[PDB]
């Protein structure tokens, strides 16, 4: 565990995190994809080795022994708000008993659902909440990766409001 478990955000690619595990935001068929998924293709290609797993579900894959964990998000294109929302919640609670199955101290984490699954919503609080009520129970320090500034903002005023 970390000595003081914590919540952080930054602002970059998550192919270039400082943790001891990656989340991918992965699809169901463990394809290249785009995004996230794409940089973690380009990263750690050999992760993606029989990484097919179902949507609301989280499969690791070690690159050497770095995990990545395969976590798949809904696509709110396809599932009604309700489904969607039970599926999103699922995912995240796979990420919880995987980096706590794998012992790590630290994990980077992308906000599933909120890119090309988003089915054109905004859904940063929607994701975020789900990954806090998933990984709140846990002692890994998390660092939550995002690519736009206001995002950056609105997920670090998230995180200090609880503090
Ligand atoms: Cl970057
Ligand atoms: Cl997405
Ligand atoms: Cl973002």
């Amino acid at each position: 565990g970390a000595m003081a478990p914590s919540y952080r955000v930054k602002r970059m690619d998550i192919a270039k995190n400082d943790e001891e595990c990656v989340v991918n935001a992965a699809n169901p068929r463990g394809l290249p994809g785009d995004g996230v998924c794409k940089a973690v293709y380009k990263k750690w290609p050999e992760s993606f080795k029989n990484s097919a797993t179902p949507v609301g579900t989280a499969k690791t894959v070690m690159c050497g022994t770095y995990p990545v964990i395969h976590a798949v998000g809904p696509n709110f294109s396809n599932y009604t708000e309700s489904e969607g929302d039970r599926e999103l919640a699922a995912a995240y609670r796979e990420v919880a008993k995987e980096v706590t199955r794998l012992g790590v101290n630290s994990v980077a984490i992308p906000l599933l659902s909120t890119g090309v699954y988003s089915g054109g919503k905004d859904r940063l609080t929607q994701s975020l909440n789900h990954l806090f009520t998933a990984m709140d129970s846990t002692d890994a320090d998390v660092v939550i990766y995002c690519r736009d500034k206001e995002w950056e903002k609105k997920i670090s005023e998230a995180i200090q409001m609880r503090t």
